[PDB]
């Protein structure tokens, strides 16, 4: 991986790390629609996104840059607060892990 690549990993493993999980767990692997009774998932989410997917697609050396790594973080919290109410639980997690994702890639190096 390159240098901001190196960067977005070690966000990716402070995201994945037990410091964030009693926040972060909602985003661990993808939304089971049919588990949860979620059946308007996938007709209001047309690409769903989680920490498991971007953690899958960093091992295969798939992102060719920062900004590609960012978009797919950035897409997960956007579905989360497409589909959910405001005042649902999981959007107030939503919230505090992506609060911990912008102050740490803010810190990119150049
Ligand atoms: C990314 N996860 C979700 O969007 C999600 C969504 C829902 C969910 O039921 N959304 C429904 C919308 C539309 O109708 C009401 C709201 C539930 C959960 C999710 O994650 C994990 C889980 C099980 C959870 C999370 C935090 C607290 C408790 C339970």
């Amino acid at each position: 991986l390159s240098e901001q690549l190196k960067h977005c990993n070690g966000i990716l493993k402070e995201l994945l790390s037990k410091k964030h999980a009693a926040y972060a767990w909602p985003f661990y692997k993808p939304v089971d629609a049919s588990a949860l009774g979620l059946h308007d998932y996938h007709d209001i989410i047309k690409h769903p996104m989680d920490l498991s997917t971007v953690k899958r697609k960093m091992e295969n050396r798939d992102y060719r840059d920062a900004q590609e790594f960012a978009a797919d973080v950035r897409l997960m919290f956007s579905n989360c607060y497409k589909y959910n109410p405001p005042d649902h639980d999981v959007v107030a997690m939503a919230r505090k892990l992506q609060d911990v994702f912008e102050f740490r890639y803010a810190k990119m190096p150049d």
